[PDB]
């Protein structure tokens, strides 16, 4: 690389402030560190959690910041000690960092591996404390350990996937979130048997993934719930048999759920965020083996509540991150089955624009009617 | 037997008001009729339940009432078609129903037989919809399908476990609820892995039970959590290996459990009843795997809360009824494990009364000086 050792100046979408459309700026990025990995990234995907973050509703939100976290692209250069992935290798960085050697990482129970927690979640790197970015000297915060808005950025070698280098770049950067949230929440959370009963609670890209995922699993029914009737059509090709739309009906969705299941789902899969909706998906349960996976990411303050005899009777609350993959040992594999044609990676990609587009695209974002917006960084 | 096909007169605690003291009545005992079992009940434990429906707590509780559902006792005369017992046979009588033939029965995912509820849920039999019980021809309500606190009731036959005649009687009717609740909760509920850190909050008989439960799973930890420190002397002998008295502490619970564990327990288990109590015990478990069972009954309205990230971040929230056990099935094979001296059923029993001490027995478990009293229905 003609920029090994140097500071990078490239663009990079900064968000200065909360609700405030992202800038289109030059950024310094600096050189990787001990353990670290600059990469260019040649494609992003909006996510409802990059939104999250830039409304203003998240605890954890540092300003200003570079978001984004759903990427693919090359590694331009990596720091001291780093020998998993070279310059020249396709990636995709992850939010979910995977070291390996951890009491998470090596009992296979959870993927939430918390090593580079402390500095990913203060907008830092883990070898010095400080950010890579800079814009006159000052620096912006990072962003989920990603911020794959800019066109270069710095993670983790923790945080990489080496992915297989002819995959389609402005497909895999899905791979990163959305789809596997949805496949493994059902595959890895659930653990969905065939003939199963499952409720999808939102049909936006997530609740489509977890179709596909319960088709994938055998589920002989896929109950679709959306307040928007229009999101029903698309829904036929995810797997999703059977639908419903809250506002047509006045009992609450939990009632009308187990009304047509003869005492509710075996699966329900609360793909929105929103802790009433958690509620009901818990309650449309069957009664003696009940599951409900919470997917989405409610606002800070949120909390859900039921009666504990729901429980007692034998229902199961549970969730998922990044639906329980472990990111650098399973994000590959995910890119090999979308290759070999196992799982749908282009179908959730409603519209391709670049990175000047991104505050159109936030725009598309706000309005539902999208799934994933992919940018072009480098045209 | 010199009473069948006859009304029979005998005594009973009858419940009148919530709140009120229990009045000894007599009471007229209709014959069973098809499918029941009229059963005298020899000896009869008294549970927290029995109190939380008397306390005017329960949302199904109905008076006047028979209250009691802890009971061995002997098949007085069965009705038509009953072939498993027969007079003369050592039973117990169970509030979880087993019919062997449902959708819940057969399922293999749980305990929950729904054949009878239509009726023990509205204090009647299934066969003519009314109570067995009277007094001056106006009807008393059965309680839980057992109302064992009159020396003769009658059961529906999928509510009998038919029992090993040696089984002295007068320790065995711990096994129809309170005991197989706390060892079930850690053996088929949680299915507790050997090496696991447990906490459990309040440390009565079913908490007691959880520790032995707990013990034989080989559990590394048993944290026992009571606001009565007095409870924490007889708890060793348990398996209650550390303990910790939440009123000693001003941070909540959950922190000082988390602070113990590295991060938090393995399986909870909430053996109170109280809401705020479950919460915590959730809280308390470790991120990624934790799971907490509640295994103690809420007041009626009382609602559980949570943050959905605990869920998302890998904690799974479930209950426990009577510890997953099947009743007819499995209750027989634990007084046979009782025998052998592989479970503990004496050890629970710190005093023994008579049906005329039934008020006294109350206070003396109100003032939380007691584990199980067992009262000797005909002396
Ligand atoms: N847990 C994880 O690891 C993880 C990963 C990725 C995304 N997420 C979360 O998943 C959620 C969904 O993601 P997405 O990209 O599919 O978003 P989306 O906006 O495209 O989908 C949400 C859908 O829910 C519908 N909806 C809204 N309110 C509803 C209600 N009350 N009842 C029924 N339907 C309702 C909307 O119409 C929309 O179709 C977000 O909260 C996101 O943060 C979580
Ligand atoms: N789920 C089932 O199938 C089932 C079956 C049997 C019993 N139960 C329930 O189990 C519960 C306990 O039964 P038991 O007979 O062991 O009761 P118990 O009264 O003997 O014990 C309860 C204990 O909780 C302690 N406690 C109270 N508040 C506390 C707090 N804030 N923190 C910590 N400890 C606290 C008390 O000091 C007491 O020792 C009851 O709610 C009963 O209904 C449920
Ligand atoms: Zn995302
Ligand atoms: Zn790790
Ligand atoms: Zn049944
Ligand atoms: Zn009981």
């Amino acid at each position: 690389s003609a920029t090994q050792g140097q500071v990078i100046t490239c663009k990079a979408a900064v968000a200065w402030e909360p609700n405030k459309p992202l800038v289109i700026e030059d950024v310094q990025v600096a050189p990787p560190q001990a353990g670290e990995v600059r990469v260019k990234v040649l494609y992003t995907a909006l996510c409802h959690t990059d939104a999250y973050t830039w409304s203003g509703k998240d605890p954890e939100g540092l300003f200003p910041c570079v978001l984004g976290h759903e990427a693919a692209g090359i590694v331009e250069s990596v720091g001291e000690g780093v020998t998993e992935v070279q310059p020249g290798d396709h990636v995709i960085p992850c939010y979910q960092a995977e070291c390996r050697e951890c009491k998470f990482c090596k009992s296979g129970k959870t993927n939430l591996c918390g090593k580079v927690r402390a500095a990913t979640g203060v907008g830092v790197m883990m070898n010095d404390r400080k950010s890579r970015f800079s814009i006159n000297g000052k620096p912006i915060y990072h962003f989920m350990g990603t911020s794959t808005f800019s066109q270069y950025t710095v993670v983790h070698d923790v945080s990489v996937a080496k992915i297989d280098p002819v995959a389609p770049l402005e497909k895999v950067c899905l791979l990163g979130c959305g789809v596997p949230t949805g496949l493994g929440a059902v595959w890895n959370t659930a653990k969905v048997e065939p003939g199963s009963i499952v409720a999808v609670f939102g049909l936006g890209t997530v609740g489509l993934a977890v179709a596909e995922g319960a088709k994938a699993a055998g589920a002989s029914r896929i109950i679709g719930i959306d307040i928007d009737s229009k999101k029903f059509d698309r829904a036929k090709n995810f797997g999703v048999t059977e639908f419903i739309n809250p506002k047509e009906h006045e009992q609450p969705i939990q009632q009308v759920i187990v009304d047509l299941t003869d005492g509710g789902v075996d699966y329900s899969f609360e793909c929105i965020g929103n802790v009433s909706v958690m509620r009901s998906a818990l309650e449309c349960c069957h009664k003696g083996w009940g599951t409900s996976v919470i997917v989405g990411v409610a606002a800070s303050g949120q909390e859900i509540s039921t009666r504990p005899f729901q429980l007692v009777t034998g229902r199961v609350w549970k969730g998922t991150a990044f639906g329980g993959f472990k990111s650098r040992s399973q994000v590959p594999s995910l890119v090999d089955k979308y290759l070999k044609k196992e799982i749908k990676v282009d179908e959730y990609i409603t519209h391709n624009m670049t990175l000047a587009d991104i505050n159109k695209a936030f725009d598309l974002m706000h309005d539902g009617d999208c799934l994933r917006v992919v940018l072009d960084m480098f045209v």
